[PDB]
Parts: structure tokens; C-alpha cells; sequence
């Protein structure tokens, strides 16, 4: 009601109980993320990037990926050990709309796992986000719980929503509104 | 809780959905022409600039006067993801509305038709059932797999016009903006390349 916008992203940490959550800087981060994955490359089977050939490629995805306007990443720490990283996709100011994403958790990491998804969930809603989405292809059974766990509803299924290293992907879509935020 | 998908074999002869085209668009009765924003500008403006009520539940418009709408209709077709085309009677010059692809993903082979505007003339009559089927056809001859169609919730004759091309219902993405000062839910209609084959 005179609705302008919601708040940006954080520069700064996310400091929750269990975990911190660093801004990324793809060029120094880059290298630690890169050697969390390295080695098990059925990490990147429910996702449209990866594996990586080295580090060069993975560092090449990150600046592509951060220099989007509507994207923010962060890094999740318990100490500066890098443990995985997560962030926000269509991030869009105007109409109080995110989507928590990229979500890539080390097997060390995957209850701090939880808390840093929490606490950008929590910062989105006191940022004063009115809409934010957690989306995950339908092969994938632990993002989808997860998401209702987290308490999000599901809206529906874009069908051939994305080819996925030549498969098909179909994309549940799932939504918590700030109205089911507060309750 | 929705459905887990099983594994599925690879998809043969994938690669990535071309460009949408620079040439007109050619049908039976009606063709549709790239848009050229400062050409056809001020003949658009006009068919709309008489009833307001066009606008109601769409995220642009109305437009104060033709610099206004001309300047939309440019950085709207600047972008990279999104096509716009004229709606002209075979043969003919006379823009009758216009509609276009955008969020075009060429990569995985998704797109949407959207900025369905047509004038009254045209509304509800062969013509604009032909301009949308030439933008179906099209996409899934340049190797588009999925055909999105989108609307707000409140855009009762959008939905039903979906659903009469032959689109299903996906859900409804709520709270997905705020436009013109209150809310906006939005519907999420699709049309699969092995629909439209059927
Ligand atoms: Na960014
Ligand atoms: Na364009």
C-alpha cells in the first residue's frame, strides 16, 4: 500500500548460530569451493551445471553467475573453512520477488546444512520480500521434501521446463508467501 | 507432495532451440511482421489509445502519448530474450495488433508467447487465432520443446483464450508481482512440443 520495493541483498555476513554466510567473491572463494566438489562429480547430477574440468572453469562459472543483477551468492562457513554455498536467483527488488537457490553443500555439510537456508529465508523476509521460491527437478526427492520441511507450497510443475545433460527436466515450482512467513 | 520423476533416456539430436525470425511470419490470412518500434509505433498507439480498459490487467500501459509508447515498445524489443511482431492481414500493411516470444531460452529449449495485444477488430476472430498458431508452429519448427502462456489471475478472457488454444494449466506462481499498485498472481499455462504434434 504506496508498495515501492523490497531491501537488497546483504554485503556483509550473515552471522546465524551453527554457520556464517560470507559474500562470495568468485575470484577468492573460487578456488576453496572448487576443491569441495572436486573428485565426486555425481554432485552436479540434479543440476544444469558441472562438473568442472578445473579450477579456471569453475571460477569462469561464478563470475558469469554473480555478474547477473539478479543474483547473489554466499558462501557457507561454521572459522573461514568453505563448507558449500547457496543464494538467491530472480532476485527482483520491485515486485518483493527471490528464489532461494544454487544451493551446493559439501557431504561434510549435507543441521548447519538447514541453518544457512534459514537464514536467507529469514533475511528475505525481513528484507521485506513478499514472495520467496524454492524450485528443483522432479527427480530430485530430498530438495522437494526439503522444501516442505522449510514450510514452502507447492504451485505446480513446469513441464520441459529445461534439457539437463541431454535429459529432461521438469521443475517443481514451490513458494512461501511473507503472509505464511509471520504464521 | 508432487510427483518424483523417474530416470529418462537421453533426448537424441538435441541442441539448442535458433533465433526467432527476422523475416515475416507468413499464414493464410494474416502474416506477421518483425516489429520495427519506431516504424509501427504510432499505428499501435492508435488502435489502443481509444479504450483504456486494454490495459487493465497487464503489467504496461496506457501510454500518455505515442513517445511514451514508442519508448516502451523500443526497450521492450531491445532486449535479447524477448521478439515482437505486427499482426497485419495477408499481404496488407495495416497493423491490426501485436504479440511476440519472450524469456527465450534458447539453450533449453523454452520460451513464452506473450504481449498478446489486439485490438478489438481483432480480438476473438480467425485472424487472432491464426497470429498465435503462426507463433506456436514457429517455435516448435525452430526447436522450442516447451510454449508458455501467462497471465494474471484476474485476466479471466486470457486464461480461457489459453486454454482454447490448447495449453494446460501448470499452477498459479502467487504473489509473483506488484503491478499498478496491487497484487498479482499469475497463472502458468504450457504447451509441450509433443502436444503440439497431437
Ligand atoms: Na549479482
Ligand atoms: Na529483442
Amino acid at each position: 500500500a504506496g508498495w515501492r520495493s523490497a531491501g537488497k541483498a546483504p554485503e556483509a555476513a550473515i552471522r546465524g548460530e551453527a554457520v556464517s554466510l560470507q559474500p562470495l567473491d568468485a575470484p577468492r572463494h573460487g578456488a576453496a569451493l572448487f576443491r569441495l566438489f572436486a573428485g565426486d562429480d555425481s554432485h552436479w547430477e540434479h543440476l544444469p551445471y558441472g562438473p568442472f574440468e578445473d579450477e579456471d572453469a569453475f571460477i569462469t562459472w561464478l563470475a558469469l553467475t554473480v555478474a547477473q543483477s539478479d543474483t547473489a551468492l554466499y558462501v557457507v562457513c561454521a572459522s573461514d573453512q568453505a563448507l558449500g554455498f547457496l543464494g538467491y536467483r530472480q532476485m527482483v527488488q520491485a515486485h518483493g520477488a527471490i528464489e532461494i537457490g544454487h544451493v551446493n553443500f559439501s557431504p561434510a555439510l549435507r543441521r548447519l546444512a538447514t541453518e544457512a537456508v534459514f537464514l536467507l529465508l529469514k533475511t528475505a523476509f525481513e528484507l521485506g520480500y513478499r514472495r520467496c521460491e524454492w524450485r528443483c527437478d522432479s527427480r530430485n526427492a530430498a530438495s522437494a521434501a526439503a522444501a516442505r520441511r522449510f514450510g514452502f507450497q507447492f504451485e505446480g510443475t513446469l513441464r520441459q521446463a529445461m534439457v539437463v545433460k541431454r535429459r529432461n527436466r521438469d521443475t517443481h515450482v514451490f513458494s512461501m508467501l511473507d503472509g505464511e512467513w509471520d504464521a
